[PDB]
């Protein structure tokens, strides 16, 4: 169960990071491999944490729980890039591109903490790491989204789109976790493990495949 | 003492950060909006420190007392948003303003080392970093200076109070240091609690304020 | 041996750091400015990655060995400056040099990941981080250097040379970690410090000296 899907996460991240390799290499112009670029280590990044899930690195028992704590070096490093994809299809403001790339850091800063400290106090971090992730959640479906779309009058369904899916999955995530024995204890690992992968894969590679659609959207409207 | 100065700090670095915050939010052009929003995120980083440190996270006993380590990862975080305040009032060279944060991350790497390693080894470690804070107080009294005061002729003395005032504020941490239990032992960690937070408070809600008004001297010069 | 070359690497990257220093006050303009800026942060990364080292910090006995895991955290930060130095004086594509920082931190967590795991384990993300170093050769000798002489006609042997010098002191590194007690056990721990002390110094005073003369080919064919 819980190696199966890691072996799985290993494979599609790495299908993903080949595809985005390529059209990296015949990339059209410097937007388009700016994007494929992006995505490319988005996808590198999961498939190598993966990988190490998968060989049994990065898990350790806290709290009396198997916790794979290396998923938040994976997160720290691939989110942000996944912003990027917003920011720069949007062409964002740097104060509100620095914001949503803090807001983002101290998210799973403080998710980490949640996560490798025992309950109650963990609960304590989770509503921390919650109240940045409505943060971040104002900022996407307000102020970035206008922004985004005045700069981009005739493709305005295509930024409602990308907040959309982006908002829609990555809610996701919070409500895992308190599910999880992290939380709740509604299902253990195995559950949690399929979830988190088949999660990574449309944040990642969907989401992937979302952006790139969208510059193509963005430029057939010139 | 202790734990009074932890909570005192949340607090006021959260009313800090709503400040910070609402001004980004009303913020005027780009350039306030960028400089509300750095002041915010600096207040931010100290808020959930302040708030790990106060529930007891963060702090080791390390050769024989009690030592908040995540300290570290707070100022390696918010200092460099402090400079990045002094670089974009001042318009500063992209080689002058790399080098005050590759400055600072060496001051506060070796400064790490020097806190967690224990006597005499800590006092080598204590002078290389304060053998790159006062590279910084090089850099700052001199080249960054005079470049900013070129660029803005008639706003001198707002760039010789915003060098001074961090140079004073700054300058008492490698003090409290040496005199702290890290050093000669001259006071013990409730009088070390209550200087860093009244330090945090003037360096990063004092400072912040001094940069608004800075930016506002600047700008009603044009 | 192992403490004559970690002094050793210590006073020559000290060394280092004080030519880079002056070269960067009395800089011509800002190019030259960038330039001994960055070689400086280089050497005064190592240089103090050394100190750490000759003091016998950052080093642990894993698998049996003494191991400075510590060197990792030199070249984590170090060697992105190091590939800065060419896209800067190639004046590279955005997403050409992200991909070399990229591919370059990849290369290094999966290379400190293959330190610090027993064998086979270990051969496994020691050939994860050989093929994201291939991946870098590639970049290097093929996309960075055709739109780097495109960008510098009259200049193409410069080019040619950096990407050379760079390739080759930079596939020594993955040759003494395998012939290393990492891997066949060729040659004991005070070799292998001997090997990676004159290797940091060809690849940081070394190279630092090659990109300001670089600069110099450059300019002087304008
Ligand atoms: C590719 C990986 C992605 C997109 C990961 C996203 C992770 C989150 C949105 C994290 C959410 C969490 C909370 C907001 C509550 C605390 C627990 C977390 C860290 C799972
Ligand atoms: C908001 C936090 C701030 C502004 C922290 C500043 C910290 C320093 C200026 C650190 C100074 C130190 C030395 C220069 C000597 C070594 C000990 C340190 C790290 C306290
Ligand atoms: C100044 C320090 C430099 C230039 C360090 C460079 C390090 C490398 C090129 C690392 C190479 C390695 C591999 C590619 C295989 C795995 C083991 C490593 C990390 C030594
Ligand atoms: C993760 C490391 C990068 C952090 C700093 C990101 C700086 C982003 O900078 C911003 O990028 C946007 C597109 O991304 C552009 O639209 C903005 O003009 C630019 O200012
Ligand atoms: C902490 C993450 C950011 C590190 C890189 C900072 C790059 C700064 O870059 C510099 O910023 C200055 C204002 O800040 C500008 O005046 C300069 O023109 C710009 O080159
Ligand atoms: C290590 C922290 C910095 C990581 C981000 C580096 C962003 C580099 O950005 C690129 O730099 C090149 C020269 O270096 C320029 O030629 C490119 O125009 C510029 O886009």
């Amino acid at each position: 169960m819980t190696q199966a899907w890691l072996w799985i996460g290993v494979i599609s991240m790495a299908l993903g990071s080949v595809f985005f390799g390529f059209g990296a290499h015949n990339a059209k112009n410097e937007r388009w491999q700016i994007l494929y670029t992006l995505n490319f280590f988005i996808c590198l990044i999961a498939a190598g944490l993966y990988l190490a899930m998968a060989l049994g690195l990065g898990v350790n028992v806290i709290n009396g729980r198997p916790t794979y704590w290396v998923r938040f070096v994976d997160w720290f490093c691939s989110t942000p890039l996944l912003l990027l994809d917003l920011t720069f299809l949007g062409r964002t403001s740097l104060p509100l591109t620095g914001s949503l790339l803090g807001a983002n850091a101290y998210m799973l800063v403080t998710g980490f903490v949640a996560t490798v400290t025992p309950k109650p106090m963990s609960y304590i971090w989770y509503i921390v790491s919650c109240a940045a992730y409505l943060a971040i959640v104002y900022l996407l479906a307000q102020p970035y989204r206008i922004a985004a779309e005045r700069k981009h009058p005739r493709s305005k369904q295509a930024f409602r789109t990308l907040v959309t899916v982006h908002l829609v999955l990555w809610t996701l995530y919070p409500i895992v976790w308190i599910l999880s024995p992290e939380g709740f204890s509604t299902f253990t690992q195995g559950s949690e493990t399929m979830f988190y992968t088949l999660l990574d894969i449309a944040s990642k590679v969907g989401f992937g495949f979302l952006s790139l659609n969208t510059l193509h959207t963005l430029e057939q409207a010139t």
